[PDB]
């Protein structure tokens, strides 16, 4: 069975068996929680795009890295932000299983440019959990170095 974690870090230096990232669409080195591990994995984005509410693995040496591309409420409608959001998490948790990995680091998708109005990691985690409780990693949650960290905690206890 999987199980909810939380850690104060840039999501690169995760150490989990995977790293999922919040990947643009064009997988290329980009502004925001993305650029921290293209530096030690730039390989792995090296020609990384995928729709809107996918996932891409790239094994850039020895580990699984997920691009996980979130759609920008920005120029789309709630019904299709939402569910994309959502769709963009289930192919992560596929990859999960699908590479069968033991532990994954995740972060929160709708930061920067994705969000438009929705900022509450709540929200997002939603729909996060509800497809990567149908894997059995480890579920780290990651940020950034700061009190959206602790905000996050609160909720997973909340939860």
């Amino acid at each position: 069975a999987p199980a909810y974690t939380v850690k104060r870090a840039d999501i690169a230096t995760a150490i989990e068996d995977a790293v999922v990232n919040a990947a643009n669409h064009r997988g290329q080195v980009g502004d925001g929680v993305c650029r921290a591990v293209a530096r030690k994995w730039p390989q792995a984005f090296r020609n990384a795009a995928t729709p809107v509410g996918t996932a891409k693995t790239v094994k850039c040496d020895e580990t699984y890295i997920i691009h996980a591309v979130g759609p920008n409420f920005n120029n789309t409608s709630e019904a299709e932000g939402d569910r994309d959001l959502a769709a963009a998490y289930r192919a992560v948790a596929a990859e999960i299983n699908r590479l069968s990995i033991s532990s994954v680091a995740i972060p929160l998708l709708s930061t920067g440019i994705f969000s438009a109005g929705k900022d509450r990691v709540h929200q997002s985690l939603s729909h996060l959990l509800a497809a990567m409780d149908t894997t059995e990693a480890r579920v780290t949650i990651y940020c950034r170095d700061k009190t959206w960290e602790q905000k996050i905690k609160t909720v997973l206890q909340n939860r």
